């Protein structure tokens, strides 16, 4: 089905599809609540596109306030602010061996980060995928070590 096409009515589907629960990786995780097929659009990491400079700015503040900082990387100059304006996808951890991956899609001239399956995921299952000095806990075989 064509990319626009497939971001039909993610709120509602997600909503049944995916949960948040405490994770063995870190911290909180998300992970799924029925099994998901390989390629299906699973969540939108929902949040506000900022300019990449105010990052560190906003970031500050955040810690300030003891408020939790939730940020996406699209590229050098953007950057998709979680924290106020997220969904359940801000909690996704990373993995060495993800059986998700980020692309940034385009719907009506409008950015979305999206997250899909790179294969089928079962019931139970933390969601992860390859974030783009910190030490990784995915426990893979083929682990990087480094986040
Ligand atoms: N494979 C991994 N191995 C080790 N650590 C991992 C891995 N994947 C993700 N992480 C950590 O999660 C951070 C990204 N966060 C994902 C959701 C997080 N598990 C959370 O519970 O809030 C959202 C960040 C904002 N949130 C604030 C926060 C800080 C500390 C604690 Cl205990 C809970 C929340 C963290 C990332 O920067 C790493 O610090
Ligand atoms: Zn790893």
């Amino acid at each position: 089905l064509p990319m626009p096409m497939r971001f039909r009515h993610l709120k509602k589907t997600s909503k049944e599809a995916v949960g948040v629960y405490r994770s063995p990786i870190h911290g909180r995780g998300l992970f799924c609540k029925r099994n998901i097929d390989a390629g299906e659009m699973v969540i939108e990491y929902a949040g506000i596109v900022i300019r990449s400079i105010l990052t560190d700015k906003r970031e500050k503040y955040y810690d300030s306030k003891g408020i939790g900082c939730y940020m996406f990387r699209i590229d050098d100059s953007e950057v998709v602010d979680a924290t106020m304006h997220g969904n359940a996808a801000r909690f996704i951890n990373h993995s060495c061996e993800p059986n998700c991956y980020s692309r940034v899609i385009n719907i009506d001239g409008q950015k979305h980060i999206v997250i899909f399956a790179m294969r089928k995921i079962y019931r139970g299952e933390e969601l992860t995928y390859d974030y783009k000095k910190l030490p990784c806990n995915c426990g893979a075989k083929k682990c990087r070590k480094f986040l």
